[PDB]
DNA sequence: CAAAACAATATT
DNA sequence: AATATTGTTTTG
């Protein structure tokens, strides 16, 4: 997580989405931050990220996601593997499943 | 030099 | 209100 000042992000993010991952299936219709408001209580009581707040609890993750689907389809050569890189491509992949699947829940609602 | 990620902002 | 985005900072 970049951040105003860190040591380390690829670090970080990987712990954000590690935690948003064991936590996709916690959700509440009542109050939808009461997700990313958890996260981010929990990414810094036990993650030791550093400050976050609500707002900001989705702005970053949703920054992680457009290099996530950028770099998903640049698939373009140049590039080594690693398993840091590896990681969080899966996590942000179970992630953005389970965004899917609440998705299309308000399709059969509706049409 | 350039891309990535945050944190706040712009747009619907 | 919710999201991708926009400006700034950090990582590569």
């Amino acid at each position: 997580a970049k951040a105003q000042r860190t040591h380390l992000s690829l670090e970080e993010k990987i712990k954000l989405m590690r935690l948003v991952v064991r936590h996709k299936h916690e959700l509440v219709d009542r109050k939808t931050s009461e997700f990313y408001a958890k996260i981010a209580r929990i990414g810094y009581e036990d993650e030791g990220l550093a400050i976050h707040t609500e707002s900001a609890c989705r702005n970053q993750i949703i920054s992680i996601m457009r290099v996530y689907e950028q770099r998903l389809a640049h698939r373009q050569p140049g590039m080594k593997t690693t398993p840091e890189e590896d990681e969080l491509d899966q996590l942000c992949d179970e992630w953005k499943a389970r965004l899917s699947e609440l998705q299309q829940y308000r399709e059969k609602f509706l049409v």
